[PDB]
């Protein structure tokens, strides 16, 4: 049980840009031994992995609400050949981040002639 993230997509026609929305997460797995985490989503469109961004980092919760936004830039027409990632870690200050899980979105399987909103399961990473 990875928990599950709600996200918002909206496609700005008039700028070429994909907006992507980080709305919050529920029901996260604890990456700490004290049974919390500290959760900051990384978001990339693959297959740009140079372009990422990352939310700020919320204190020891399972249910974080980030309201992030972030965008990328790319024309219409390539969309359904990108992959939205959006990765869900947990911070640490003693050790390396901990991967929690992700959320996988084929931009093939949205349609954003209207902006959308949803919430998906974590898996891990493949
Ligand atoms: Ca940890
Ligand atoms: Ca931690
Ligand atoms: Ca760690």
């Amino acid at each position: 049980e990875l928990g599950q993230l709600q996200y918002s997509l909206d496609y700005d026609f008039q700028s070429g840009q994909l907006l992507v929305g980080i709305l919050q997460a529920m029901g996260l797995a604890a990456l700490d031994l004290g049974g919390s985490s500290d959760p900051y989503v990384r978001v990339y469109l693959l297959p740009d992995k140079r372009r990422r961004y990352e939310t700020k980092v919320h204190r020891q919760t399972l249910n974080p609400h980030f309201g992030e936004t972030f965008a990328f830039k790319v024309p219409y027409v390539e969309l359904g050949g990108r992959v939205l990632v959006m990765a869900v870690y947990d911070f640490d200050r003693f050790s390396r981040n901990d991967a929690i899980g992700e959320v996988r979105v084929p931009m093939s399987s949205v349609d954003l002639g209207r902006p959308v909103q949803a919430w998906r399961e974590l898996q891990a990473a493949p």
